[PDB]
C-alpha cells in the first residue's frame, strides 16, 4: 500500500535524524568508554549487576535495522548506557564521571531532537 510506504519514509527520516543525534552523543564521549559492550571476558560478573547492558555500537546496529520506532525508544537505550555505568562504577571513578558528563552534554542534544521530531512530525 501507499500508506505503508509513507510510514516507511517517516521511519527512514526518523532513522536519519537519530543517526545524526547518535553521532553527536557519541562525540561527547571522546574517551570511547561507551563505544562497545562491556566485555564479559574482562568483567565476568557483569550480568549479575547489570540486567540490560547497552553501548553505542549495539545502538547503532539497532538504528541501522530501523529498529527505533520513536525518540522515546532511542532515549531509553542512551539512558541505559549512562545509568548502567553509574550503578556498576563508584562515584570516584573515571567511568562514573564520564557518564555524568555524557548525560549533561547529551541533554542539550536530546532537548533539540525532541523539538525536531515533534516539529517535522
Amino acid at each position: 500500500s501507499m500508506e505503508q510506504v509513507a510510514m516507511e519514509l517517516r521511519l527512514t527520516e526518523l532513522t536519519r535524524l537519530l543517526r545524526s543525534v547518535l553521532d553527536q552523543l557519541q562525540d561527547k564521549d571522546p574517551a570511547r568508554i561507551f563505544a562497545q559492550p562491556v566485555s564479559l571476558k574482562e568483567v565476568p560478573d557483569y550480568l549479575d549487576h547489570i540486567k540490560h547492558p547497552m553501548d553505542f555500537a549495539t545502538m547503532r546496529k539497532r538504528l541501522e535495522a530501523q529498529g527505533y520506532k520513536n525518540l522515546h525508544e532511542f532515549e531509553e537505550d542512551f539512558d541505559l548506557i549512562i545509568d548502567n555505568c553509574m550503578k556498576y562504577n563508584a562515584r570516584d571513578t573515571v567511568f562514573y564521571r564520564a557518564a555524568v558528563r555524557l548525560r549533561d552534554q547529551g541533554g542539550v542534544v536530546l532537548r533539540q531532537a525532541r523539538r525536531e521530531v515533534d516539529s517535522i512530525g
